[PDB]
């Protein structure tokens, strides 16, 4: 239940607008910028790496999800883990809580949460043998101000694929 308390602290601590840089491996390198405007229930992810995703972006709202595919100029419009607190570990950003949980494309995961300023720092997904399937780190983070005009922007010439 301690994990739930931590997650609750994170949710409350990130109730204002923020942005971050996510980098890791999934083998290929994944790099993206993330934007959140909680009060408007808006989220945007912009991809930088790998080459197949470079330029793509995803916009999430309470109602629908937009997935822009840069190379094909298509805008696709479409309508859990039992985490437990294992303990703490010192990370570059400082002391963090290490949450662990079992269980559909992975066997278990590790979620690292910064203690001083409750927010995610790293997500690690493991298979049955403990092999890393994905290791994504939040390498940059900043609280800021964002607007719907910014997060809902899209290429005017995008071709719509409506699900």
């Amino acid at each position: 239940q301690s994990a739930q308390e931590i997650l609750d602290r994170v949710e409350k601590n990130l109730s204002t607008p923020w942005q971050a840089t996510v980098q890791g491996r999934i083998e290929e390198e994944l790099l993206a910028r993330v934007y959140a405007l909680p009060q408007a229930r808006l989220f945007r992810v912009e991809f930088l790496k790998p080459g197949s995703l470079e330029g793509n972006f995803t916009v999430i709202t309470e109602k629908e999800v937009w997935n822009y595919l840069y190379l094909t100029n298509q805008l696709v419009i479409s309508p859990q883990v039992d985490l437990r607190l294992e303990g703490e570990v010192r990370l570059p950003e400082g002391m963090a809580w290490k949450l662990v949980g079992r269980s559909q494309g992975f066997a278990a995961m590790e979620l690292y949460i910064l203690k001083a300023d409750p927010r995610p720092l790293r997500f690690v997904f493991l298979d049955e043998k403990g092999k890393v399937l994905a290791d994504l780190k939040v390498v940059e983070f900043k609280r800021t101000n964002l607007t719907e005009a910014q997060l809902k922007r899209y290429p005017k010439d995008a071709q719509v694929v409506r699900r």
